[PDB]
């Protein structure tokens, strides 16, 4: 069917070997995807480094965003095959693509390039034994070549997540979109050409991660950073790799993250907020809800509630009337989905809802479709409670008091995010602050502020990102200091 | 003497230890307990527990009171501080009265002010609904922070790590270089002294592998490491915390330039460079141990620097007029020569130094080299290119602004550089164009404590200093509340 | 018994002289010597001319050092202090040992942190010719400070714009109510105690129209006036500033109100409520003179609250449980009384006080007014309208929460607002919607002096706190420099 | 042509109409209706009903969505803005292009893009229950600014003041220059077609004194008045606006100077004296009327800016490399002359010009004006000290950088000064020293909007740009939570 090129120094290039991208739907093959190679890989690295040296190393501030805008502007103007694409990929239903998904990877280019345009450093005055002082400044330039390697959770919105603020900062680029979702990041490459940023600013290399185009990247010298957002294990295996060379990491590498519901919240709302931020992407985002903890007092008619709509979810085609969730990422995802749905009965749950593959008796059953389910029962030691699964699942427990329910979240070698619900004043504020995480949300759920600073702590990630977090991060920092 | 690790609130002793030597004559001048896995981890236990107790309860306002009080208790031993300092390191007794002791002083104070003046950002949002969101961060304690810091400016560099660990509301795990444990101990009584709860500050000795600055970076309980030394030793503790993913906040020396222009201040440039290659014995990370100097005031420049290197006084650190000490040690010394011999069979020409001093006394037992000049080197031998850490510099000709600019960021390393000219437009276009974390133009080492401090290439990971120090001690949260 | 102006370095008396008269008893305490227009003009001269000295050029570190010494100067005589504050008002010895003399030491350690800690910006361009260009800004001393205030919180108030001032390297002619002129003058003399140099803080007494204040205002010489006080006073300086373009800051009093929503902590609200309106016997430009409460809970609100107000102990400074001391003087008194009759003759029920306490002793010669609430007033009334500044309030009922926030915001003034509730939304949606400066929720006037300060509308003009008076007793200056 | 006012949304005429005069031929352009008191208090009372109508309920991103295309919209009709700004004033077309035009749209897009990026303060405090508060802080629209405009760059200051009042999220009302009404009658068309909400932006035209500008001041629904023009009238609306305590942003011209040190680059020195002297015919409020040049260098910098100023061409705005158009008006050059009478009254020298040029066609009709060099008038001279506002300096020689510091610093005005010297010291050294609110070093009016703008002295009141703009154009309120 299609194929997905490679694009180095300015060029769409094959490879000498392929590998299959199929669609998750149905099983069907969507098309072959070129794998860079270690000399590929070396192009795209070298070429990286010589476009800084370039006409991009000449493009004012001013210049420079108004390319980034024309970036995203060519994205806009191709909305639809963007959304077909990401769609194709993964299987996410088409009214999410078009309101979350695309709008995002757009707006990621936007707010980056318009931060870049407002940003500022310091000027700190100081006195000195002579009486005449000094001038100490600082100025942001481009960190070098910045290697990136981004996940199948949310394709173009991560891809464009960590491309854009690079960009912005004047630094090149060497990307390696995950080998399960490479459609959208290939039309990233397209349009980028189309907006004539110059060759090598922006490469694109397809591949895997051990002895592929991922590993080639992180073990390369050339680069100055790398920015990666996937499985903690995987985090801490590229630490390792840039190691000898001290390169600057960034990380955020998913959790175990609990929602919060308390006897004062609105508990319709609740029950909603909950179906979201449990079910979203078929449960396969960092910021999931797979623990859930609900004041006794309202623990059963949550419970109860939360079944109901999760048996009123809608699983099925991307395109499909009323579609609330789509299939696992690929098949090979799936059996570790299942593996723990499995896991949690042997621990002695209680299968509240789901628990299994639903049967459609149609092309779909050659798909990775599992349902949306809900345990009771565990004690917080299960592993399916500790361990990250990454699917359409949530956990749910009864608690009684609120610093025990606050210890109970804070007990889990992951922290990146919370949700609580709570119609009171002081107990959002008072509750917040003492969550162990990056990210809480009161009342909502993954509603984001591209200003504010993204991340996680314990295993969920290393750093920080999102507005000056993201303008630090991919600059270097120059501390500059005048004798007067 | 006897120095002992301070766990938990009380001063402990270990199964092993090891001689602290003085590097001016060779004597011992202490045991020092070495404590082992077992006692790391009540170490790191005591300060994840320290952060439940009464130091989790105090207000920003009472911290940052509490760690001033800690500033007073150096200031009121301060002489104390200097000779533990001197006594471990050799360094010349005035220096150790100038910026050593007041900058560990002031590292607490200035961070406690920070602290108490530091504040996070509120971003105001619109939702689908049209009742809008907002979000707001907060700074937390990150937690336990691991301390492993080196030799060469000890209580200076052990203090820019807890000052700002201790003002952000975590608690402490210190390592001090078994090198220079002195002032470290000290700093110890000086908490215990203070009332700081026990378990906030602990500090254990040792050295690194299989040892406790290894146990501590292979310790799952801690949040962090911040560590100043070696690069290739920052390599190792990245990759000793990559499973548990923790910060990391690195310093690591450098090959620094210095580049002096033809239309530079001579005699101030002259001065400046005495200052860079030489202080500490040349035994600070931003020491310059390359310098590049215009072909039309070459000459006269490498003569002038003769003339001021053989006029430098190596001695006793109290010694009348002194200049230099010896270096840390007879092993650091052994590199040191090393690379001393090394540079002539590399071709070399040995403008001064290049040996050792005979004092015809104890000091004769000490670690002791001679401030050293070379020239006649291509950029690529070794004695330009790697870290040496001695009172030494080569010093090589350039002829353009473009050349030397490419010459000085040649390098693996990328710590500072101090470049020396009087032309506006020419100090402000070459200083953007040094590819290093620091420039100093006109100067050397001069330190305002808010600016970003740090490193590129193989020279550091992240900053510290000012607000980069409050970041990075702490957990960043944002909190988004649904209106 | 007697209180001298401060000018130059120097203690000096005046031609005139007028009485400081003790509220609590009409009796008199001491004789101000009054500042004419020629030493009005000493002081400001002497101000522009310590400009040039020493003052100029301490380093900031240094001048902070020296703010910090000011601090501890008060610290050492608080006692002193206290006694001071409370002769001129007759507030209780509590309030005058808990909130007036710690906060004027803490603005002083508040505003030398800030001077410290405080950076600027750089902004980098590109050019034409390629080279670029970089604009940096400095913040200098914007020059003499011309500082009026008021009798509300005398030395708290004072201090609020003296700290400021001098941390910015400004010098100051400050100009203190005639009707509180004590804590002032003993500020003086801890000045002099502390060395800071001649001419650089100046004390200057007397009245506003054809006095200290008036001379001060239309001084060419100053560079900026800062003004607490009476709004239509802010507009009389306003136009006297003008025609020299003279910086300005003012904060001007207001109608406050108060909202209690239907799901707010009722004994908290009404504890809160007792606070906002009485604190000081009413006499802050914070409090609460307007009271809405929802109808579901208003007959048990006002029950409580009138239950509390007549609990207040109204008496001498030091007798034992006084909550209220009298108002400031016997001419404030008529005013308020005047208020009084207003209320009834516009047909407010008097819930409670509604006059003057006979306590058939030395008491009877002073100035004290009863807690007064009342109820029935239409939202029109003139004493629901008119700030009186005094320990009052008018309460009434609302039913809706879009009503309640226009009935807050119609007014021609916009302070501050009090708002009581537990709901989380309904926090920080009623908030925002308020048109006032400073916004309370659960609480009232709990200060963090990094905030923005100040109102909108006829309540004021500027903000100050924080980096808004670091912005504000500053030149701010952008340099740019084409590379 | 005919200009009408912009009132809630529709163009309206007046009883009264005044002429727009072209000033390089004193032809008519244009009828423009002057706005009468009733037409105020129309554009007033809907720019505040507009807050409460769709514009007030815009997203912030939405809101800086349209401002980008009222933006793209004086894009789209750049050629006509650029007629319009020509007509009105006789400025050079190439100016127009490069400078007044751009500049409109950058002011618009610069407050959108910082509107879109910009946030807020979150500070947190401990209290005594050991609870905690919460402070944080928001921008909200201040309401109805009035903007009154001068005629130096018409577009360029008009829009300097609305782009960041509109970015804001208030409502405007909004009077030009009358010598200049044309480019703001256009932009209302823009505004109106780019689907701005009726009320949002008002355009009143007149003058001051009993006019428009006048009635605009004295309006108590405003909340705010930001005006650029003489100082006097500064000063005037100062007092205008004094009664309702408004919030005021002035910048006011000033009597700038530049100097050029011994070790300038000379010919970039003399060519950019030449143009921060001559610019827009010296009708800028930057422009430098007083040179100060080295004793050293003073004849050759003379005569070098003699030979450059008479290559100067004076004519046509579309002329073939013309530099100078006229005068804004016949009015403007009866005062420019005046002065020119008088410089030669007060005993100067004129080095070039001090007339009127000849052209023997239509420009004769019109108010054109040689630029000008004086020398040998004292410091104090009328002609060095007050604002003359043509395309004149007077130069003088200076010996010492203190005395020159001096010198520069000897004015009642401080907006702006110019200093060329290629020393690295000297350039960071003296711009800090210099009392004005703008310094720029090797060029002059390079401007990045992010900075900070705005004189001291006579010259000025508040700052304006970046962040300065961001704060006063809108309410500061701090909301504080305890928790
Ligand atoms: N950046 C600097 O300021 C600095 C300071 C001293 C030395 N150095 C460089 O390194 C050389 C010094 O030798 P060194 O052994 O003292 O440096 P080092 O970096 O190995 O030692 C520094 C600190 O880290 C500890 N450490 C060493 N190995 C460790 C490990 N595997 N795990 C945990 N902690 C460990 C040490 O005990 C010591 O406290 C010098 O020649 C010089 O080039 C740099
Ligand atoms: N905002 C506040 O904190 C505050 C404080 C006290 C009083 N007030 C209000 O004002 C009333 C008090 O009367 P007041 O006379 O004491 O207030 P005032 O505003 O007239 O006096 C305040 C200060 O300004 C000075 N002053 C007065 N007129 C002046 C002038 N024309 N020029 C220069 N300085 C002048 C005074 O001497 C005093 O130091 C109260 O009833 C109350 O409503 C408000
Ligand atoms: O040996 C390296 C020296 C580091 C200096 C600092 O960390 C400092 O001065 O803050
Ligand atoms: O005539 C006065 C100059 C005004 C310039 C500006 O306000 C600007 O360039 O922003
Ligand atoms: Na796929
Ligand atoms: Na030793
Ligand atoms: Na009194
Ligand atoms: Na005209």
């Amino acid at each position: 069917p299609s194929q997905l090129l490679n694009y180095i120094d300015g060029n769409f290039v094959t490879s000498a070997s392929s590998f299959a991208n199929i669609n998750p739907v149905n099983g069907k093959l969507i098309s072959d995807v070129f794998e860079a190679d270690a000399k590929q890989v070396n192009e795209a690295v070298v070429a990286a480094q010589n476009a800084l040296k370039g006409p991009w190393g000449k493009l004012s501030v001013q210049d420079r965003a108004a390319l980034i805008h024309k970036i995203a502007d060519g994205i806009q103007a191709r909305f639809e095959e963007f959304v077909a694409a990401e769609v194709a990929d993964t299987g996410r239903p088409v009214h999410q693509a078009r309101t979350l998904d695309i709008p995002r990877a757009i707006a990621n280019f936007r707010t980056f390039a318009d931060l870049a345009k407002t940003s500022h450093t310091d000027l700190f005055e100081m006195s000195t034994s002579d009486g005449s002082g000094a001038l100490n400044y600082t100025v942001r330039k481009p960190l070098g070549v910045i290697g990136v390697i981004s996940p199948w959770a949310l394709p173009l919105l991560l891809f464009t997540w960590k491309v854009a603020p690079a960009l912005a900062c004047g630094n090149t680029v060497v990307a390696k979109p995950s080998e399960e979702s490479p459609s959208s990041a290939t039309l990233l490459a397209e349009v980028m050409h189309d907006a004539g940023v110059p060759p090598g600013v922006f490469n694109l290399i397809h591949g895997f991660g051990k002895d592929s185009a991922g590993e080639f990247l992180t073990q390369h010298p050339g680069i100055s950073a790398l920015t990666f957002t996937g499985e903690s294990k995987t985090g801490s295996t590229i630490m390792k790799a840039v190691a000898d060379g001290v390169k600057e990491v960034s990380f955020e590498l998913g959790g175990k993250n609990a929602a919060v519901v308390f006897a004062d919240a609105d508990l319709d709302a609740a029950i909603e907020g909950v179906l979201r931020s449990s079910f979203t992407n078929s449960g396969q985002v960092c910021l999931c809800s797979e623990r859930v903890y609900v004041h006794r007092s309202i623990f059963d008619e949550f419970v109860s509630g939360l079944k109901v709509e999760a048996e009123r979810l809608v699983v099925g085609y991307p395109d499909q009337d009323g579609v609330n969730m789509g299939p696992l990422i690929s098949h090979g995802h799936r059996d570790k989905v299942l593996s723990y749905y499995r896991l949690a009965v042997d621990e002695g749950a209680t299968v509240v809802t789901g628990g299994g593959v639903p049967k459609f008796n149609d092309e779909r059953d050659q798909g990775a479709y599992v349902q949306p389910t809900i345990w009771t029962g565990l004690s917080d030691k299960a592993r399916c409670v500790t361990e990250e699964i990454f699917g359409p699942v949530c956990h749910i427990s009864p608690f009684d008091d609120e610093d025990e329910v606050i210890n109970r979240v804070n007990d889990s070698n992951y922290g990146l995010a919370c949700a609580i619900w709570t119609t009171n004043l002081s107990r959002a504020h008072r509750v917040s602050r003492q969550i162990h995480v990056g990210l809480v949300w009161v009342n909502t759920w993954y509603l984001r502020d591209l200003r504010t600073p993204f991340g996680g702590v314990k295993l969920s990630g290393l750093g920080r990102e999102g507005g000056r977090f993201s303008m630090d991060f991919y600059s270097d920092i120059a501390n500059i200091c005048i004798k007067i």
